């Protein structure tokens, strides 16, 4: 229970910097 | 150019399943 | 336990697609 | 460039976050 | 440097593969 | 099933690491 | 400089945790 | 069962393949 806590907020916060990294990249792409 | 617009993308997918994980994840912590 | 298991292949895969972007984007560093 | 090596670096990040995710929800999934 | 940018590469491909082992051992576990 | 489960759990963990090495070196590669 | 030593130690690490995954992978497949 | 024997080869792989890393990371720092 706990670890698949864990592992949700986890999972959260790698979603949020997957799209921080995507930003990025589209800002690599053109810039 | 190319590599870093393939790497946009496949970030962005990266960020689509990541979220779906973070649910099932949430999903296996209440059981 | 099983809601884990499929919580964990969805994870699993959410890291597999990230990783792959990595590799993309840090050939594009180099590139 | 730069933009590009940026890029990797946060792409990275995600991609460990993310892995920490799967390696605490497998963690989960063995007890 | 140049030689720190393709070791960056290399490790992401050893990170990619390792992912990938890790996605196919977990759809192992769930059948 | 419990076998593979476990397998899962070394395989994540040496992709947690090699994701760890490979933020680090992108890092060197951006320092 | 010590981020890449870092990033050497680490993948040294991630060596030893895959070689031990493949071993248990293997386990695994013959049950 | 196939899926585990493709997770050892896969592993397999990633330990060599992580191996590469570790050295040129290593080269990377001495060099």
């Amino acid at each position: 229970g706990k670890k698949s806590a864990w592992a949700t907020v986890i999972s959260a916060l790698a979603t949020v910097i997957s799209a921080l990294a995507t930003v990025i990249s589209a800002w690599a792409t053109v810039g």
